[PDB]
RNA sequence: GGGCAGAUUGAGCCUGGGAGCUCUCUGCCC
């Protein structure tokens, strides 16, 4: 912990298909 | 598609200071 350069984690994204 | 929670003892980026961003996996919810 105590540290930085990272965000939240997601589900998933978008894609071509 | 999106949120919330778990993997940075998963990958990448910019920056002096992220309540930071891109990217992937799993669970629950919409």
């Amino acid at each position: 912990g105590i540290s930085y350069g990272r965000k939240k984690r997601r589900q998933r994204r978008r894609a071509h298909q």
